[PDB]
């Protein structure tokens, strides 16, 4: 994965996000509701010290609320977990594209509102032309308003 | 779905095909190995009377061989089953794009050889820009040579 947000302002990505689309390099990373990289983002909480708290949801027969922290690195756009989180692109107000790397790649197109942003899905597809994705999912506005996008 | 192969020669699509990519309007149509529209095409056998026998595989804990017939209609590119099969495009020698319609849409990019044809995946993505797909899958060359793409 050869794409990062130059000049990322991590502060400016705080608050509410929607997992509108997901892609991964193996079907099994996303295929089931229980699939390991099937995580829904609720909110991004950047610490004062420039780390990133992630509020998400994960189905494990329960939609479970889950709080994790991604530690800063020397590169503004890359963070470590427990496995790396890369930020590709964000306009801060509407969309944010990110990938998680073990290679067992998974990327999402986050958006601010429970709507289908065709502009943001274009960029996300463009950012994935380069990657070896074998499963892509997207969620309708109804499903975006529910726990675990049921 | 507003795209059909004008001037389809059904005879010329006979024989060996690979289900390289799949897309559907709901995740549940493709998400599991047991998902209803998760069918792998083996061979296409057009009858003398212009019908289409489909040899496929479907996982139901067994990869099961399955023989079905799609009856001709007034339109060369549309066939009925038991639910319609539409043929979008084929160059006969390398690729064939088709959709199945109940609307619960599912489409595949079939290819002749167990290889990743980037040209055919482009056309297939172009034919799906128009459709309300929420799950896309693709299979590597190894998986194409196995029962049920395991
Ligand atoms: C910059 C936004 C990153 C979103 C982070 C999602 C990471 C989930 C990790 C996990 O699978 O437990
Ligand atoms: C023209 C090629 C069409 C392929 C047909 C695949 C239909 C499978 C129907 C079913 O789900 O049982």
């Amino acid at each position: 994965v050869t794409q990062t947000m130059k000049g990322l302002d991590i502060q400016k990505v705080a608050g509410t996000w929607y997992s509108l689309a997901m892609a991964a390099s193996d079907i099994s990373l996303l295929d089931a509701q229980s699939a390991p990289k099937r995580v829904y983002v609720e909110e991004l909480k950047p610490t004062p010290e420039g780390d990133l708290e992630i509020l998400l949801q994960k189905w494990e027969g329960e939609c479970a609320q889950k709080k994790i922290i991604a530690e800063k690195t020397k590169i503004p756009a890359v963070f470590k977990i427990d496995n790396k989180v890369l930020v590709l692109d964000t306009d801060y107000k509407k969309y944010l594209l990110f990938c998680m790397e073990n290679q067992s790649l998974a990327c999402q197109c986050l958006v601010r509102t429970p709507e289908v942003d065709d502009e943001a899905l274009e960029k996300f597809d463009k950012a994935l032309k380069a990657l070896p994705m074998h499963i892509r999912l997207s969620f309708n506005p109804t499903q975006l308003e529910e726990q675990c996008h049921i």
